[PDB]
């Protein structure tokens, strides 16, 4: 289970905003933490609320909770750090795990953000050079989220 600093918890916020669930326009009963993909909520956090959302015709998502976590490394992350529940707390223990694996943690932790975002751009699709034909936020407007979830960059 990865130690949250300030700069990993301001790479998640920029995350759960990049990813819109935790963006203002979302609705949510908590911070993103209950946002499913497609914008629906779940109040059960005991589990992953493995609701497929489909988005659009041609495509669906099982993102949910705040970084939007596909179920499957959920059930990943969950069982390598022996996760009981879906609370917040094992959500960002996932989201940081995947950081941390991009090795960007070292990045997040120094602030070289374009280079974790770029980092993590596999991770998340919202996030620049990703290429999930998502819609990739620009490099430029994910920083600025990312500095005002508290998060320090250059
Ligand atoms: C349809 C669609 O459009 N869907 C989109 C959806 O896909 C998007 O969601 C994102 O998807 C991507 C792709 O599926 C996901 O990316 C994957 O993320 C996982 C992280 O959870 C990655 O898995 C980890 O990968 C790293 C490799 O970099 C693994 O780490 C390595 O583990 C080995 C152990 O096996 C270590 O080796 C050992 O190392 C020691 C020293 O440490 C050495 O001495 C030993 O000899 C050595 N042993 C061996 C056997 O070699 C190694 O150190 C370590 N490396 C690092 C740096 O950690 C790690 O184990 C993997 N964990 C799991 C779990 O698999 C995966 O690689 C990555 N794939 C890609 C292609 O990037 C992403 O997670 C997902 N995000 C979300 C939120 O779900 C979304 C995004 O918005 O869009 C949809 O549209």
């Amino acid at each position: 289970m990865v130690e949250i600093n300030n700069q990993r918890k301001a790479f998640l916020d920029m995350l759960a905003w990049s990813e819109g669930t935790d963006n203002g326009r979302q609705k949510t009963r908590n911070h993103g933490y209950d946002v499913i993909v497609g914008g629906e909520l779940f109040t059960d956090y005991s589990d992953h609320p493995r609701k497929l959302v489909t988005l659009n015709p041609k495509l669906k998502s099982t993102g949910a909770g705040r970084y939007q976590l596909l179920s499957r490394w959920w059930d990943a992350y969950r069982k390598q750090l022996g996760l009981k529940d879906f609370s917040p707390k094992s959500q960002d223990a996932v989201a940081l795990q995947q950081i941390k694996e991009r090795g960007a943690l070292p990045m997040i932790d120094r602030g070289d953000i374009r280079q974790a975002i770029d980092r993590c751009s596999n991770i998340w699709a919202s996030l620049p050079g990703a290429g999930y034909g998502q819609f990739e936020h620009k490099a430029d407007s994910l920083i600025a989220k990312f500095k005002e979830a508290g998060g320090t960059v250059r």
